[PDB]
């Protein structure tokens, strides 16, 4: 198969104002234009740290110890230099095509990139029209700005280089992620930083044991990052408050956690079961008649605004996004059959527990666990991590066993920043 990346980027590569340019994002002031990467047709990457998505994150120094959360770690540095930021886009190029390389990936990155966000934009009922916070703008050769629309950004991470824990992340735009209609997804990540985890359930879901011996693959954190845009962009994510009083770990239930459905249905596996079936049943009803909405929204739509697209190059991308069904009269539908298989494979197929079957690496068996450590790593170089086999290199001593992510024998790879055992309030 080919490349996902077909550019090997340099960070220092000279702008061209097309895939290597400086660009604004919608709403976020006069920021200066940063530097970005694009990658793929609709996603682009750029190394900077999140100083811009979120208002009220913009300063990277850590607080005062007192005020810190035991699962967080600090580094305002990070990602500050012209090499970092290089070794930052050969390191996401490269869990790209890792992830690329398994037909699960091959599944999930193509529905990423069908998922363009709906042009809902218009206050006319019969007017197609974009909505402006899913493009951004990029400098022309000539100075000058062009909007272009796009489906996911991979940028640096914030002030936490971690980020939240058992409810959101990806944010926010209104009801955009939940009405069927969808919208850019900015997914903080590092391929420089991973968690450790302990092999053993007992002692991986207890928050008191483990130092976490083995380390987690990135290509499952960017996996699982992404099939939280897939269901974004699609805009069936399930809302944040829609939550699990977790009673199925003694440890959880003692402190009052509570864990969204959004991430359960994401991590997959038996944890998806929490999810109540009728709670379930609910929610596909509600995104069947969302996307009803959209079906009927482009069956009255006589116009269309910005663009010198035609109506109906427009209104093909969406018939194809939403694999609706079309009469002799032209009119479109939403097919029950196709409508339950688009839902299925967008939230149990693209599931974090079956990219660790396609990977064949070892990860936590729950999303209901505690975490034990944070490590720095470099994947970059091929002797330390590669494509096909991540950590786990073939031909080495590091290949059977799970050996590559076991972070006492593979030690030369790991360097432990922080251990967060014994932390939390137990
Ligand atoms: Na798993
Ligand atoms: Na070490
Ligand atoms: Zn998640």
């Amino acid at each position: 198969h080919m490349p996902f990346v077909n550019k090997q980027f340099n960070y220092k590569d000279p702008v061209n104002g097309v895939d290597i340019a400086y660009i604004k994002i919608p709403n976020a002031g006069q920021m200066q234009p940063v530097k970005a990467f694009k990658i793929h047709n609709k996603i682009w990457v750029i190394p900077e740290r999140d100083t811009f998505t979120n208002p009220e994150e913009g300063d990277l120094n850590p607080p005062p110890e007192a005020k810190q959360v035991p699962v967080s770690y600090y580094d305002s540095t990070y990602l500050s230099t012209d090499n970092e930021k290089d070794n930052y886009l050969k390191g996401v190029t490269k869990l790209f095509e890792r992830i690329y390389s398994t037909d699960l990936g091959r599944m999930l990155l193509t529905s990423i990139v069908r998922g363009i966000p709906f042009w809902g934009g218009s206050t006319i009922d019969t007017e197609l029209k974009v909505i402006d916070t899913n493009s951004i703008n990029v400098i022309q050769p000539d100075g000058s700005y062009r909007s272009e629309e796009l489906n996911l950004v991979i940028i640096g991470p914030s002030a936490d280089i971690i980020q939240f824990e058992c409810k959101s992340f990806g944010h926010e735009v209104l009801n955009l992620t939940r009405n069927g209609y969808g919208s850019t997804q900015y997914i903080r990540f590092s391929p420089d930083f991973t968690f450790g985890f302990e092999e053993s359930l007992e002692v991986d879901t207890n928050p008191l044991l483990g130092a976490g011996k083995f380390a987690t693959d990135p290509a499952v954190t960017l996996a699982h990052e992404l099939i939280h845009a897939g269901h974004r962009l699609y805009g069936i994510a399930i809302n944040p408050n829609r939550v699990f009083k977790v009673n199925t770990n003694a440890y959880y239930e003692m402190s009052g956690l509570e864990v969204s459905f959004e991430e359960l249905r994401t991590f997959g596996g038996h944890d998806a079961k929490f999810i109540d079936s009728l709670q379930e049943n609910e929610f596909r009803l509600y995104y069947y008649n969302k996307f009803k909405d959209i079906a009927s929204t482009l069956n009255k739509a006589k116009s269309i605004v910005g663009t010198t697209a035609s109506l109906q190059y427009m209104k093909n991308v969406f018939k194809e996004k939403y694999l609706l069904s079309e009469d002799t009269s032209g009119k479109f539908s939403v097919d029950k059959l196709k409508f339950d298989k688009l839902y299925k494979m967008l939230t149990e197929i693209y599931t974090e527990d079956n990219f660790v079957k396609f990977f064949k690496v070892l990860n936590r068996k729950t999303y209901l666990n505690f975490d034990k450590a944070v490590f720095k790593i470099n994947i970059v170089p091929k002797v330390n991590y590669t494509i096909y086999d991540g950590f786990n290199l073939r031909n080495t001593n590091l290949a059977a066993n799970f050996n590559g992510q076991n972070t006492e024998i593979n030690n030369m790879n790991f360097t432990k920043l922080k251990n967060f055992t014994g932390l939390f309030e137990f």
